[PDB]
C-alpha cells in the first residue's frame, strides 16, 4: 500500500463549492453518486472534495472523503482528529437555536463540559433504565393497536407519523415517566421537533424541492432563528418541568439548570428522536422485505425465549437468548446507517490508508466519512448491499467490530474520552424491543414503501397475529 498523493481538486474558491453542492443535491444518482463517481474517476476510495452547505453558511467546504473500511476508522481516533463544532459538518447551526449555549454534541472531549454533560446524559439513561422495557411495551402496544384499526378501516396505515408520536411518547414515558400527550404539547411534538431541526440542518438538508427553491431559501443563508423561537419554547417548557431529577444531577455536576434543560432537550429531540425517526421505519422495512422465513423464525425465537427465560414477558435475560433477533437489529444498523456523515479535523500531521495506498493528512484538514459506503465494503462484508438477517450470528459476531452506526466499533462503548453515541446501548435495546414487540404480536406482516427524504415512508398492508 504505497504512499500516494490524495487525488481530487477543490477548484476555484467560490464557484466550485457551489457547483459541487448543486451536484450533491440534484445530480442524477443522488449524493451516493456524488461519491461513487468520484471513487471511480480517481480509482481511489479516499479523495479531495467540497461538501455542502458551502458559500455563506460554511466558510470552509474543503474536505478529504473516506469511503472504505480501512481508512474510515481514523475518524474515531480522537487522539488524531478533533471533534469541535463539527457534529453537523463544515458548519455549525447558530447557537441561538440552542439557548445561546454550545451543547454537548458539538464539544471535543478536551472540553471539561464534554465529560460533564456526557455524564449528565449517562445519568438520564441509567436513571431511567427500569422504565424502558415496561414503558416500551405500553407505548407500542398502543401503536400497533392504533395501526390495526386504521388498517381494517381503509386497507392501509402509514407508519412514519404515528410511529414518531409513539417514539416521543415512549421517550417521555421512560426518560421522565411522563406522557407528553397529556400536556399542552398534545400529539404534536414530532412536528415541533421537525420544524426546529429543519431550522438547524436546513443548509445540508435535501427536502426534494426544486433547486430554484432550495438554493435561495435553504442552502445559501441561515434561517432567522427568531422565527422558530416560539416553537422551541413549547418543547423547552416540557423538558424543564419533567426533567427534574436529571436537572438536579446537572447541578451536582457543576452544570446550571438552564444550560442542562437545553442539552436534555437536544439529546431527547435531536439525538434520540431524530435517530429513531429514521432507524425504526428502515428496520421495519428491511425486515418487511426479508420475506417470511425470517418472520416465522423471528416470531418463533422471540416467543420461545420469552417463555423459557422471560416467564411470559420481555426481560434482558430472555433477549440474550434471541441470537437472530440481535443479528437482525445489527444488520439493519450496518446496511443503512441512520446518521451517514462523520467528520474529524486533523490535529497533527499523520498518515492513513485505504485498501491499496497511503495518504498524508496535514494538521488542520477536515476528514469526512460517508459511513453507508464504509460499512458496505466487500473487502469486509460479503454480498454487502444485501440484507442478510443472520449476518452477525455465530462467527458473525466477530464482524461487530465493523458496525459503526454509533460513530465507533459496535464492540465499544461511549466514554468521556471519545465522541461515541452516549445512548449507544440504549438504542440497540429499544430497537430490539421494537422488533421484539412487533413479532410478539404478529406472526408476520407485509408492507409497501414509498419515497421521501426521511428514507422509508412505510405503509403497512397486512398483519397476521398470534393466538
Ligand atoms: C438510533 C438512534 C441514534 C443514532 C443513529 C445516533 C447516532 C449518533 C452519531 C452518529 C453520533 C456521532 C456524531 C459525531 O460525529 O460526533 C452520535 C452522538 C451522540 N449521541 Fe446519538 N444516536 C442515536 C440515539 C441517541 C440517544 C437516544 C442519545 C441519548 C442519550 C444519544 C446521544 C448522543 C450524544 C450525547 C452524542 C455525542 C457524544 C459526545 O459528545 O461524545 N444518541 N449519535
Ligand atoms: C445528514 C444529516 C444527519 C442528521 C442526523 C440527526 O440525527 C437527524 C435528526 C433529525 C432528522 C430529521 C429532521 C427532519 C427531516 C425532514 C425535513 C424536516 C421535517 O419536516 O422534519
Amino acid at each position: 500500500k504505497p504512499l500516494r498523493e490524495i487525488p481530487g481538486s477543490y477548484g476555484i474558491p467560490f464557484f466550485q463549492p457551489i457547483k459541487d453542492r448543486l451536484e450533491y443535491f440534484y445530480g442524477t444518482g443522488g449524493r451516493d453518486e456524488y461519491f461513487r463517481s468520484r471513487m471511480q474517476k480517481y480509482q481511489s476510495t479516499v479523495f479531495r472534495a467540497n461538501m455542502p452547505p458551502g458559500p455563506f453558511v460554511s466558510s470552509n467546504p474543503k474536505v478529504i472523503v473516506l469511503l472504505d473500511a480501512k481508512s474510515f476508522p481514523i475518524l474515531f481516533d480522537v487522539s488524531k482528529v478533533e471533534k469541535k463544532d463539527l457534529f453537523t459538518g463544515t458548519y455549525m447551526p447558530s447557537t441561538k437555536l440552542t439557548g445561546g449555549y454550545r451543547v454537548l454534541s458539538y464539544l471535543d472531549p478536551s472540553e471539561p463540559r464534554h465529560a460533564q454533560l456526557k455524564n449528565l446524559l449517562f445519568f438520564m439513561l441509567k436513571n431511567s433504565s427500569n422504565r424502558v422495557i415496561p414503558q416500551f411495551e405500553t407505548t407500542y402496544t398502543e401503536l400497533f393497536e392504533g395501526l390495526e384499526a386504521e388498517l381494517a378501516k381503509n386497507g392501509k396505515a402509514a407508519f412514519n407519523d404515528v410511529g414518531e408520536q409513539a417514539a416521543f411518547r415512549f421517550l417521555g414515558r421512560a426518560y421522565f415517566n411522563s406522557n407528553p400527550e397529556e400536556t399542552k404539547l398534545g400529539t404534536s411534538a414530532p412536528t415541533l421537533i421537525s420544524s426546529w431541526v429543519l431550522f438547524n440542518l436546513a443548509p445540508t438538508l435535501d427536502l426534494g424541492l426544486p433547486w430554484f427553491l432550495q438554493e435561495p431559501l435553504l442552502h445559501t443563508f441561515r434561517l432567522p432563528a427568531f422565527l422558530i423561537k416560539s416553537t422551541y419554547n413549547k418543547l423547552y417548557d416540557y423538558f424543564q418541568s419533567v426533567a427534574t431529577p436529571v436537572m438536579e444531577q446537572a447541578e451536582k455536576l457543576g452544570v446550571p439548570k438552564d444550560e442542562a434543560v437545553h442539552n436534555i432537550l437536544f439529546a431527547v429531540c435531536f439525538n434520540t428522536f431524530g435517530g429513531v425517526k429514521i432507524l425504526f421505519p428502515n428496520t421495519l422495512k428491511w425486515i418487511g422485505l426479508a420475506g417470511e422465513n425470517l418472520h416465522t423464525q423471528l416470531a418463533e425465537e422471540i416467543r420461545g425465549a420469552i417463555k423459557s427465560y422471560g416467564d411470559g414477558n420481555v426481560t434482558l435475560e430472555a433477549i440474550e437468548q434471541m441470537p437472530l433477533t440481535k443479528s437482525v437489529v445489527y444488520e439493519s444498523l450496518r446496511i443503512e446507517p441512520p446518521v451517514p456523515p462523520q467528520y474529524g479535523k486533523a490535529k497533527s500531521n499523520f498518515t492513513i490508508e485505504s485498501h491499496d495506498a497511503t495518504f498524508e493528512v496535514k494538521k488542520g484538514e477536515m476528514l469526512f466519512g460517508y459511513q453507508p459506503f464504509a460499512t458496505k465494503d466487500p473487502k469486509v462484508f460479503d454480498r454487502p448491499e444485501e440484507y442478510v438477517p443472520d449476518r452477525f450470528v455465530g462467527d458473525g459476531e466477530a464482524l461487530l467490530k465493523y458496525v459503526w452506526w454509533s460513530n465507533g466499533p459496535e464492540t465499544e462503548s461511549p466514554t468521556v474520552e471519545n465522541k461515541q453515541c452516549a445512548g449507544k446501548d440504549f438504542v440497540v435495546l429499544i430497537t430490539r424491543l421494537f422488533v421484539i414487540e412487533l413479532f410478539r404480536r404478529y406472526d408476520s406482516f407485509e408492507i409497501e414503501l414509498g419515497e421521501s427524504p426521511l428514507g422509508a415512508a412505510v405503509t403497512l398492508t397486512f398483519l397476521k397475529r398470534a393466538s
